[PDB]
């Protein structure tokens, strides 16, 4: 008999389907980021990447087997067919087109959207029960367009949104007082990027408002100009990019800490790209960030923020230019 | 007052005085996935990150940073100058040229030992009482290579070596019998390279020796080729280069590995780099893996393998390849 | 309006079933470190708790709520009744008589299996799905009435069996040897209790056998005494009895290890408490420790461990000490 | 010649001085409550344990020990004389009476001062540069004491204080409104007991102030009682102590979460019993919770609340009910 058989008595075949299984679309370095950070929180039992580059595919599944005695993650597959993504809980979406020479916002996005035809058909086909979390930038309208095509509830189809940004938001305010970023509260929401709102009113520490102890906080009238913290926020990301060519490391441990909330069914709250309608006087089918619920069937709950009536204006001002985009699109 | 101290009362002005600092040298793809790796395991209360190349060092730093909300490791600095990288407990040196596809890391050496002489003196003068794990190709070779420019005793001075070899090992022998790695035992010893010795006599699952059961193992005769797993080890980076142009994630999951049981003193054994001189028959000054006792020290012991005179051969052989090379390098 | 209502905005009405819920019955000082080791090491979406003695049971369900900022498994629950239970991928049974100092765990039988009787149908009733880990004295016989009562196939009912007799023996040649316990490898297999065995020849650290390098290793004639760490072993839950009054710690740890195997899908092997009919000569439905394959679907595979004639013997010992006790039972 | 011999070659033979020692004094439910949360979340390289009572303290450590594997803590130590103590960075003392049914937690301020005495000179004697965590109750009092006695600088005497309190004032904020207490926030201060006070002012979910949304919020016309959570808070252990006798859980786990950000230097504010002369209006030398920035040197700074008037008359109340108790003591 074979040596197998000489040292391993078998009493039954026949697998299960996979219990808590994960699979990222798109294995550049967002995507591999995505990967390592789930890999090492434990959070799937099987780990499924996708790609149309199947040589680099290919040998990022290898190199993560490689690892497989440090981990905790029994089985990692890939392959260019979305049948190994099949069963999935949670499918991160990381793949989109490239930006050129140019040009044009709209011809960005309409070429993202073209990609998506293709991948989000193919992911709702073989995980028809699972969350969508979309990474992809441009990530509100990216949201919109991948619940467009898969005809998924709401609840399930979430963007990564101001996730990042109010994380970053919350490093600078810690390396300002002095605290480390967890004890640091403080919420950057709406649209992802250049025209993200700082809520200038839910920041504190031990729950004591800054803008208790400093009224002028985030305004023009205030010395210690910490409307600058939000602008490194919004900027922050473009240095990143001209000094490394892109950000990877950050978004990583930012997505697997929102699977984390899914996987695990936790509840907490995260600024994640939700369906809006309905809110600050929006009535249009729009994605921005406001602080949602995550769970087992994704956003169960959404935070009523208290916005400033200029607030309220900078995130509608948002919502009508993504519409403004979105009208146009053809799926 | 400023707002931070409307907020903070201060009660000491502390010091910088970090007490499990990691300085990471290289920011490339491997120095990246140990960071990662390294901050996802909390084995650091200080990440220090040195290069040449500033801009990507300076965004390497940031991108890290941005996740501080979703990490425990309080400080993390860069800079080209050594002076970020004072009074490390552990320093480990990713810096160099990698093999391109079907290149052997041997013929990396001389454009290595060159770096190696910038970087190893600017180490040991700001982290004189630091270990030093050597991860730069061709890694034995390079082990030797700082252990001579270093003047450290050989305990402070470990190769990663063949803890990713037998990694994979592990794996495959995984793969084969259905069993997972962590229960899967082996060892690749000698060269982290092309003449890497697989330890047949060891192989087993639950202390049941493979070669007992299957006499026939890892031999010519072997119908079921188990010199096949031993040779996809062998040829297991070229195989990963091929597809994605370079291995990140299974070594950076080794070297966290290895700082794991040296920063936290656990005393495991691991097929790491070190001064064998004495053992089989060799007498001059050659660095190759041979399972060692790793700790705060470093390495305090050698567990002596019991080879067969074919397996003592090999790594003789091995040896002499390794040292042939070594004699004609100048410090 | 509630200041719920005001604060959130709900999507989901519904609420799924939990997707990783483990259940223990017994919440006393094996239950407690049990439930405590697997809400530290996140193997849990939900737990419920059990037990005969209400104030107890809530008491200590509410201390373990009280923690929940500090964990992540957001739901606990407990109940006499046993739909607190329902839909539990893994039930552990601690439930049950302790040995006071100087009784032996199968002085335990008559007691126990009484107790069996009124738990088992129960768990069985609402998790007809579930693993059954059986840790109550004397765990092989217990985990054979537990089958036989349950009706479930053997590959579900896993007896804790010799992983913590095994952990402990690992644990003193650690002590022995100057080595972490992780790199000492030694099996101990058998009743979890007197009649255990160490397989010496299967001791080894880095894969080199032990016993060939010291012949006399196990023997009564060994200078160095090392069935005295066998003594040791046996004696081990004797000792710590008359110091503190029971155990507690090692056996919470040790059935965390194994929940982690099978709530993970890991496929590692452990020694557990599993029918060995028709190996090593055992006719009867004995139940023991020997190494087996554990995940999803609990024991899907053993180890068939090649044992000297003597190691054998003291095993078919084991399995006639046992089945003399099992052979007269009622249920 | 002895087996260890034949199978390790030794380098070194100095060693000693772990880098973060952690001793636990009384090893009852509390301590070892404690010991199990600290050795899980790996804060320590070493641990020790003291008690009056030998046996008992005996059979916790081999307790302990025998889960060694499944930790990575690999120096277990124990005894009744101090020198086992030596050279911890961090010593928790839980030893002392508890508070019986009835029993306010101020009545036990006699016995556990005696109990000071001979316990604090002993720690400081073998760790003079340790942090001190004080468990025992009343903590507040003894804190003050634990200062006193050992002449420590006041950031280096830290009570486990109203971590406890606040988690659970967060578990039940959570519970009401259907969010992880992670998102939760809302803080307990002063004493760690019946005087205990309520910051309705701070509360909030996402930065959303839970006050102005609901302004009647803490006070008694409040139609959906929020004032009975804090009356939860405060008899919450009361509740559990008339359940099962004590709590050990949850301030187990609160003690590691404490632990965690000393060890490892994050700088997150906790509210802790520190010493708060010159603020609230207050002019004695009590010891209340207040937050503080916890890190490398234990308290480094306190966070300054802006608490309502009549939130600010409620610590200064519990400030006076301390005081009047603490003036009293002997030295
Ligand atoms: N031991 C092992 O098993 C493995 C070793 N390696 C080796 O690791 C090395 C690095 O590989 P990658 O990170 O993929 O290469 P990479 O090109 O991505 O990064 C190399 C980095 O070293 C830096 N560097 C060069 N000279 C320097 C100096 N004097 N001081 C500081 N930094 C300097 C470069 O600027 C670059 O950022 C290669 O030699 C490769 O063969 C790679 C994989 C596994
Ligand atoms: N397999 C192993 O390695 C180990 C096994 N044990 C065994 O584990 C068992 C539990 O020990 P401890 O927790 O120390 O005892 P304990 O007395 O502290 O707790 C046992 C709990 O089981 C409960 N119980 C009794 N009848 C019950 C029923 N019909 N349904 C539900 N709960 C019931 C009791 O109310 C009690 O709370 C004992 O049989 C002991 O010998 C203990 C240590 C290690
Ligand atoms: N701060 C907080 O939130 C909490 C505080 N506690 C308090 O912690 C303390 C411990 O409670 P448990 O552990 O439940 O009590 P316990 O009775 O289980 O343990 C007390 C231990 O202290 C030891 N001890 C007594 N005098 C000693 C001495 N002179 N030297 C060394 N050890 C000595 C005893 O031998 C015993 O093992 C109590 O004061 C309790 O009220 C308890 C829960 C929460
Ligand atoms: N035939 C199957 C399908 O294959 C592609 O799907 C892939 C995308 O193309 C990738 O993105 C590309 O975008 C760049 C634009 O510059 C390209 O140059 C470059 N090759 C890629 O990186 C993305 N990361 C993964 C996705 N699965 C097409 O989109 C789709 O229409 C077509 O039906
Ligand atoms: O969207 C991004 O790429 C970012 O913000 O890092
Ligand atoms: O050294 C290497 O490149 C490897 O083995 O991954
Ligand atoms: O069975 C027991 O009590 C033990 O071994 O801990
Ligand atoms: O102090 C206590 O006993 C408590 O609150 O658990």
């Amino acid at each position: 008999a074979t040596l197998k058989d000489q040292l391993i008595y078998n009493l039954l075949k026949e697998e299960q389907t996979p219990q808590n299984k994960i699979t990222v679309v798109g294995v550049g370095a967002v995507g591999m980021a995505c990967a390592i950070s789930i890999l090492m929180k434990d959070l799937a039992d099987e780990l499924a990447l996708v790609d149309v580059i199947e040589d680099k595919l290919k040998g990022e599944m290898m190199d993560l087997q490689h690892g497989s005695l440090f981990l905790r993650t029994p089985k990692i597959v890939s392959g260019k067919d979305y049948n190994v993504t099949a069963n999935s809980k949670l499918v991160i979406i990381t793949a989109g087109a490239r930006q050129q020479e140019g040009e044009s916002r709209l011809n960005l996005v309409q070429r993202n959207v073209n990609i998506f035809k293709f991948i989000i058909p193919n992911v709702v086909k073989y995980s028809p029960n699972c969350k969508l979390l979309i990474v992809s930038n441009p990530v509100d309208i990216l949201t919109y367009v991948a619940w467009k095509i898969s005809g998924f509830p709401k609840n399930r189809v979430i963007g990564s949104g101001c996730n990042l940004d109010s994380a970053r938001f919350r490093y600078l305010m810690g390396e300002r007082l002095g605290v480390h970023p967890l004890s640091c509260h403080g919420w950057v929401l709406g649209e992802h990027g250049d025209s993200s709102v700082p809520v200038w009113s839910g920041m504190n520490v031990a729950g004591v408002s800054l803008k208790t102890l400093h009224p002028d906080l985030g305004t023009d009238k205030d010395k210690e100009q910490w409307k600058e913290v939000h602008k490194q926020v919004v900027e922050s990301a473009y240095e990143v990019i001209k000094l490394k060519g892109y950000t990877s490391w950050a978004i990583g441990l930012s997505v697997a800490d929102l699977a984390e909330s899914i996987m695990k069914n936790l509840r907490r709250v995260h600024p994640v790209s939700t369906m809006i309608k309905g809110l600050y006087g929006i009535k249009d089918d729009v994605f921005l960030s406001v602080p949602c619920i995550l769970g087992q069937n994704g956003i169960s709950d959404l935070v009523k923020v208290t916005l400033t009536s200029e607030e309220e204006a900078r995130l509608k001002k948002s919502a009508d230019t993504l519409w403004g985009i979105q009208k146009e699109l053809q799926f």
